[PDB]
């Protein structure tokens, strides 16, 4: 398992702070000299700075995250994408009226994985309810993350 910390900002320039735990799948596919497809289960706890709709709010999220990890030694570049689910502590977060507490989490990311198992990268994550509860404003977090094996 790996713990991660991430600081970021929303599309409305409010801060987000995320603490996470990750569990490597320990399965790979499409392995070639180029790299391999793999992934991890990702659990996230996020604090969202208040804005004009809510004071500060919290979300708990969980996602399978696919990773393509390119070949390397002390540094392996990677890209990632996943879809998960999130529950917010209210329906208004930052400047946004999400409509519902429950939301999907769609994410992409890229970074570097080091030989000691640590990694650093950027992530863009979006949360919305697919129109299932109006006004579904959605909200996003664009972040830098650091992860360390535990
Ligand atoms: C001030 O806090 C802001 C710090 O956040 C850094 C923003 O990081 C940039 C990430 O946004 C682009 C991510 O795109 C993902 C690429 O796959
Ligand atoms: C949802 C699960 C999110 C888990 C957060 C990980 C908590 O560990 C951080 C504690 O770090 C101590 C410093
Ligand atoms: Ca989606």
């Amino acid at each position: 398992a790996d713990v991660s910390a991430a600081v970021g900002a929303t599309g409305q320039s409010g801060m987000t702070y995320r603490l996470g735990l990750s569990w490597d799948w320990d399965k790979s596919w499409w392995q070639t000299s180029t790299g391999r497809l793999t992934g991890y289960w990702d659990a996230g706890y996020t604090y969202w700075e208040g804005g004009d709709e809510g004071a500060g709010k919290h979300s708990l999220s969980f996602a399978p995250v696919f990773v393509y990890e390119f070949a390397g030694d002390s540094i392996k570049p990677f890209i990632e994408a996943g879809i998960g689910v999130a529950a917010f502590s209210g329906t208004r977060v930052g400047d946004q009226n999400l409509g519902s507490s429950l939301n999907f989490e769609d994410r992409i990311g890229a970074g570097l994985k080091f030989a000691n198992g640590q990694s650093v990268g950027v992530r863009a994550i979006h949360y919305s309810n697919a129109g299932l509860k109006q006004p579904n404003d959605g909200i996003e977090s664009y972040s830098l993350f650091y992860k360390i094996p535990i």
